[PDB]
């Protein structure tokens, strides 16, 4: 099944006591993402140096990426990302450095109407896979 | 709202099969209270019509909502709406209009201590109820 999170069937996916919006999946999705992958915890160990390193990474990675999945305006993604990073540059923290990615991202990815309730688990693992895989151009053996 | 946004069915919330972050009820809430003030939907009813409109609207709605809400670096939240609204023009829908902007406070308020389980109801409330009260701010008089 490659899920982990699919313990139960469609019952309680329909049992009307819960059914947050799916917006929700994909952020809850790409935090426990950030916790299970050392190597997205690899780039935030050095995020005491030079700054611009990982903002520039953000733009440049979600051009191509918002590209590759084929959103409507994939720039306003990058732009997004890249002006709530350099401004808010107070929180370079390991999950703070995500929480900006992954709100503006799960809201700008809603736009092609895509992020399901189940394929917001799909993007969540997309964006921080590619995250790390672009990362190790950046990072160095340590 | 007749007191049927305040019954503390938090309790419901708390049973051991679900428990969503502060961010994703302050979304849902949103939601609720756009369906329901008429003024929020007549804005975006009008989607047929200029969409710099709205751009201008939320950029100098969130400048000054967002220094009102205390918030670091309130440029970043109206620089990222105002791109985004310039950047949907497929899906100009109510709710997906509400999306960009909603989502985008809701990250931004979470990564500074902001925003909480319960007062994410009076921050979504204040946010939403400035957004028809700055729309009426600019048509016509008769």
């Amino acid at each position: 099944n490659l899920s982990i999170g699919d313990t139960t069937s469609i019952i309680q996916l329909f049992k009307n006591f819960t059914g947050p919006p799916s917006v929700a999946t994909f952020i809850s999705n790409f935090h426990s993402i950030v916790q299970s992958s050392k190597t997205l915890l690899n780039l935030f160990d050095v995020a005491e140096e030079n700054p611009l390193e990982f903002a520039k990474c953000m733009y440049e990675l979600v051009l191509k990426s918002a590209n590759s999945l084929g959103v409507l305006n994939p720039h306003l993604i990058a732009n997004n990302i890249y002006q709530s990073v350099v401004s808010n540059l107070d929180i370079l923290h390991s999950s703070a450095m995500v929480n900006l990615y992954a709100n503006a991202m799960a809201g700008s990815l809603f736009l092609e109407g895509i992020l399901n309730s189940d394929n917001a688990a799909t993007l969540a693992k997309k964006c921080a896979n590619d995250m790390e895989a672009f990362a190790k151009k950046m990072v160095e053996i340590g």
